[PDB]
């Protein structure tokens, strides 16, 4: 009954190939993850949502097969992913809702407006450094503007210090990496937890208005989150600064210098930024495939069974071109598409909080980038662009552009 096994490839060296071999395979693929290890994929959206919010479909790494017989080890270049910490994301029921309440609360649509103003500052801030450097010559668009830009909003609102960024850039480019030597993974895995672990100590005993600090003042409050599971959320929220906002600003650069009609709609009013924001979200989605959950019983998907015990993997980018949900203009980016349920940001109790925060960001950056600088363009054809070798997330290895001289419209 399933086709053949998919391996993913940990060079990840035709994203768009793979997800359609996804899809071909669905709705539950059998797929091999870097490292040897079996697990299923959802590949397909309406199958997706019900796995998302079916109760029999858990976090709780012991009932996962492979783990009990001793088949994951713990220098896994992916253990980060595949077993992190106590917090919400790894729990279910009534820990999971007290674990996520405060952070759900504090990124909500009208908590987040409020830091429209902040992001503002720091857009322009970026912006100006962009413009001072050298006019004509390419520019990385992505170490220079798509990668600090989200750091320090996500720092801000978290209270983290300028100092730590150096280091946690380079901790988080070897979490992610499948070329982190297993030999490195035990000594990152430890330096990361010290690290998150001082940052949340210097807190306690030095408020700031952040919601780390607001985290730790729910402490004479019924006791509600331990130390560990604030520093491994803390650790949580940091993640998406290094990751999926990043790719998000990106992946929209490169969708509107790769669809001409719809760039000129855009940077006319004639199509909004929120809906060029959605289809990319949708089209070519940050997040690839999400880590991971595991059957307590056989469950049927389609016609075939995800066996008790098992892995899930959620494969994003191949469902986000999903037929059967968009119609046959899923395969395109078109930025006026309108209903556009898409599920980049999960489904069900774990559906990201951050989302009206990572809107916001990109709802910023991206019109104030265009409106300084209306002539940019990649200075690189758009098929030389190519994925790092991080299996589970979609991110380019660089993105030149030519910026093309300031201000107008
Ligand atoms: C474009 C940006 C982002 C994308 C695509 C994204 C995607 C995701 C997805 C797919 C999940 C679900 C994981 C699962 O079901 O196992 C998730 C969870 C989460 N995201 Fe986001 N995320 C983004 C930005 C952010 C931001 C800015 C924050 C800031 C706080 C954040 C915090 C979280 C947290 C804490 C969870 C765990 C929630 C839970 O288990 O209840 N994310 N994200």
């Amino acid at each position: 009954r399933l086709m053949t096994r998919i391996a993913l490839d940990p060079f990840v060296r035709d994203l768009d190939g793979e997800s359609a071999a996804l899809r071909a395979a669905g709705p539950l693929a059998e797929v091999e993850l870097p490292g040897g290890v079996h697990v299923y994929a959802v590949t397909r959206h309406a199958e997706a949502r019900a796995l998302l919010t079916d109760s029999r479909v858990v976090k709780d790494i012991d009932v996962w097969n492979a783990w009990r017989r001793g088949e994951i080890p713990m220098d896994w270049p992916l253990i980060g992913l595949a077993n992190p910490g106590r917090s919400m994301l790894t729990v279910d029921g009534a820990d999971h809702r007290r674990l996520r309440t405060l952070v759900a609360q504090a990124l909500t649509v009208k908590r987040v407006e409020r830091l429209r103003a902040g992001i503002e500052a720091l857009t322009n801030a970026s912006l100006e450094k962009l413009a001072a450097l050298p006019a004509g010559e390419p520019v990385d668009l992505k170490a220079e503007f798509a990668y600090p830009l989200p750091m320090n909003v996500i720092s801000e609102l978290m209270g983290v210090d300028a100092a730590d960024h150096p280091r946690l850039k380079e901790l988080f480019e070897k979490f992610f990496s499948t070329q982190t030597p297993p030999e490195e993974v035990p000594q990152m895995m430890a330096d990361l937890g010290a690290l998150f672990t001082k940052i949340v100590d210097a807190k306690r005993t030095n408020p700031g208005d952040d919601l780390t600090s607001a985290l730790i003042a729910a402490s004479e409050n019924g006791d509600h989150l331990t130390d560990e599971e604030i520093v491994n959320t803390l650790q949580l929220i940091i993640a998406a600064g290094h990751e999926t906002t990043i790719s998000l600003i990106v992946n929209v650069v490169e969708a509107l210098q790769t669809h001409p009609e719809q760039r000129k709609k855009v940077l006319n009013g004639e199509i909004g930024w929120d809906g060029v924001i959605e289809e990319t979200l949708r089209w070519n989605t940050p997040t690839s495939h999400v880590l991971i959950r595991f059957a307590t019983e056989d469950i049927e998907v389609g016609d075939k069974i995800l066996p008790k015990g098992e892995g899930l993997i959620i494969s994003f980018g191949a469902l986000g071109r999903d037929e059967e949900q968009y119609g046959p203009t899923a395969g395109e980016f078109d930025a006026t598409r309108t209903p556009n349920r898409h599920i980049a940001f999960g489904h069900g109790p774990h559906v990201c909080p951050g989302a009206a925060l990572s809107r916001l960001e990109a709802g910023i950056a991206l019109p104030a980038l265009y409106e300084r600088f209306p002539e940019l363009d990649l200075a690189v054809p758009a098929s030389d662009l190519r994925n790092k070798p991080i299996v589970t997330q979609n991110d380019l290895h660089e993105l030149p552009v030519k910026l093309g001289c300031p201000f107008g419209g």
